[PDB]
């Protein structure tokens, strides 16, 4: 009862430090900013979804 | 340093989420669970690494 806890924290923390980049430099690097992003949001994505299937309303799923 | 203190516990919290698989099983098998967990980990590091540089 107290992992539940931990996994929605977790969660909520996760999409937090993960704020977007801020507007500066050339295309090239603005681009290259985004990109990364991007990639850390789908990161917090899979490892969200596995934390709800393992500790939360997930993990009664079939 | 009390935020800090949650940060660390919940990164904590992620690395055990994500325990090595069981062994046994065909090289096979064996390969495709180590894989796909060596995954999970890089995903984490960057997670961690990322927060430690900005938290
Ligand atoms: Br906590
Ligand atoms: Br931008
Ligand atoms: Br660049
Ligand atoms: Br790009
Ligand atoms: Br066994
Ligand atoms: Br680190
Ligand atoms: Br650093």
């Amino acid at each position: 009862d107290e992992d539940s806890l931990k996994a929605v924290r977790l969660i909520k923390f996760l999409y937090q430090s993960n704020p977007p980049p801020n507007p500066e430099g050339t295309r090239q690097a603005r681009r290259n900013r985004r990109r990364r992003w991007r990639e850390r949001q789908r990161q917090i994505h899979s490892i969200s979804e596995r934390i709800r299937s393992t500790y939360l309303g997930r993990s009664a799923e079939p």
